[PDB]
């Protein structure tokens, strides 16, 4: 569940940026959305998560359509709702959100908060797992956002590679 040449970052405090933002949901709960996510990982690893306003950060966040110049473009509304990059310099780690979708923080589809924990696994270096019942898991299913905590797979998973 690690993935592969078992890429991670050289330190545990990392910085991110939301670059822009989805006419979907006001800034803030898109900022919410996201520091909510970065905390699921931080709970059950020694990750420690700061925004930064303006500049590069280590995990840069954007919403982007179709080709953005990374070359795996995004595919319209559905489908390919996000992507993020291994950890790395540059675009390394970076977590983008297809710009074309009905972003939500609610249960409706598509959630930004599980969609944005889900991607932030793989800007961690995590991998997919064939647990349905892990949100790396390769599918996107709504799970109820309240009291929701990372799967005990993914604890294992992130736990693996940062202790
Ligand atoms: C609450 O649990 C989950 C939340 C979101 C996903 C999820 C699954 C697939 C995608 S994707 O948009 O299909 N992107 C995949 C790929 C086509 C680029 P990948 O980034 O996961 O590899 C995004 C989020 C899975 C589980
Ligand atoms: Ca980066
Ligand atoms: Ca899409
Ligand atoms: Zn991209
Ligand atoms: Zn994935």
């Amino acid at each position: 569940m690690l993935t592969p040449g078992n890429p991670k970052w050289e330190r545990t405090n990392l910085t991110y940026r939301i670059r822009n933002y989805t006419p979907q949901l006001s800034e803030a709960e898109v900022e919410r959305a996201i520091k909510d996510a970065f905390e699921l990982w931080s709970v059950a690893s020694p990750l420690i998560f700061t925004r930064i306003s303006q500049g590069e950060a280590d995990i840069n966040i954007a919403f982007y359509q179709r080709d953005h110049g990374d070359n795996s473009p995004f595919d319209g509304p559905n489908g390919i709702l996000a992507h993020a990059f291994q950890p790395g310099q540059g675009i390394g780690g970076d977590a983008h959100f297809d710009a074309e979708e009905t972003w939500t923080n609610t249960s409706a589809n598509y959630n930004l908060f599980l969609v944005a924990a889900h991607e932030f696994g793989h800007s961690l270096g995590l991998a997919h797992s064939s647990d349905p019942g892990a949100l790396m898991y390769p599918n996107y299913a709504f799970r109820e956002t309240s009291n929701y905590s990372l799967p005990q797979d993914d604890i294992d998973g992130i736990q693996a590679i940062y202790g």
